[PDB]
């Protein structure tokens, strides 16, 4: 195989890229091959049987080949930590982008939407993987203006081991999934919807309120909306279609791929690489 034997000593740290909900991310050098990578270290306390079942499940990522999906190099265990090794995105994520930008403009978000719709389609049609955690920190970008999905639930055991340590981004869960309902394809679309609204307006799109209240609000109250004067009705409509509370009525990826917002967006000439670089100092 291309790399075959990944181990801690090969890798040399260039920078920490930061920490999330159970992992820390480094920009590495892979000394032997000359590859620049992102290496996510997820600390767990697990049997060596389950630690090897996770690593074997992860190897399915070798098969994920898409310009809309962050590329995988390998997965290994060393000194208390599972390593996921992946293509390095020099734009970081949209959540980082949003913190620097304040608000991400609708035209860039039409381009975000397309890549996401296409990433999710690929994962589902090729590999039968739902993402399970769509949110701006898991949408990555680079100086070539590429936009890619990371952190999707490839390994059912890493899912399992992840869940029964941490609660996660319950703020991103669909009403149905908060009511207990098992994960659905229709849940990734809800979260795509909410992600776009949040990047559009510059902040998590619900009234502020203690966490437990939020969860009941989501199931009980109606879904978020864009403000109607400062966004196109195309973008408005697109967003509302992803955020129907009934999963039977929510739009699917197919229907979303042909929406007027997307048709419009695709034909636009947006220099997102240029924007990103003036924006974040690349
Ligand atoms: N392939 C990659 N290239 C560059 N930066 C990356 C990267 N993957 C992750 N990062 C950055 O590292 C940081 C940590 O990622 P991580 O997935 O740990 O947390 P997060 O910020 O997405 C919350 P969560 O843990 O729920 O996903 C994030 O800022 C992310 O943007
Ligand atoms: N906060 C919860 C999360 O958002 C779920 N996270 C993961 O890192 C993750 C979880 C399950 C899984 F199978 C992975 F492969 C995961 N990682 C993963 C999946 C695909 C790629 I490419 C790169 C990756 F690191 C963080
Ligand atoms: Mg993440």
């Amino acid at each position: 195989m291309a790399l075959g034997e990944l181990k801690d000593d090969d890798f040399e740290k260039i920078s920490e890229l930061g920490a999330g909900n159970g992992g820390v991310v480094f920009k590495v050098s892979h000394k032997p091959s000359g590859l620049v990578m992102a290496r996510k270290l997820i600390h767990l306390e697990i049997k060596p049987a389950i630690r090897n079942q996770i690593i074997r499940e992860l190897q399915v990522l070798h098969e994920c080949n898409s310009p809309y999906i962050v590329g995988f190099y390998g997965a290994f265990y060393s000194d208390g930590e599972i390593s996921i090794c992946m293509e390095h995105m020099d734009g970081g994520s949209l959540d980082q982008v949003l913190k620097k930008a304040g608000r991400i403009p609708e035209q860039i978000l039409g381009k975000v939407s397309i890549a996401v719709i296409k990433g999710l389609t690929y994962l589902r049609e090729k590999h039968k993987i739902m993402h399970r955690d769509v949110k701006p920190s898991n949408i990555l970008v680079n100086s070539r203006g590429e936009i890619k999905l990371c952190d999707f639930g490839v390994s059912g055991q890493l899912i399992d081991e992840m869940a029964n340590e941490f609660v996660g981004t319950r703020s991103y869960m669909s009403p149905e999934r908060l009511q207990g309902t098992h994960y659905s394809v229709q849940s990734d679309i809800w979260s795509m919807g909410l992600s776009l609204v949040e990047m559009a307006v510059g902040r998590y799109p619900r009234p502020p309120m203690a966490i437990f209240e939020l969860l009941d609000y989501i199931v009980n109250e109606p879904p978020p909306k864009l403000p109607s004067a400062v966004f196109s009705l195309e973008f408005q409509d697109f967003v509302n279609k992803c955020l129907i509370k009934n999963p039977a009525e929510r739009a699917d990826l197919k229907q979303l791929m042909v929406h007027a917002f997307i048709k419009r967006s695709d034909a636009e000439e947006v220099d997102f690489a240029g924007w990103l670089c003036s924006t974040i100092g690349l």
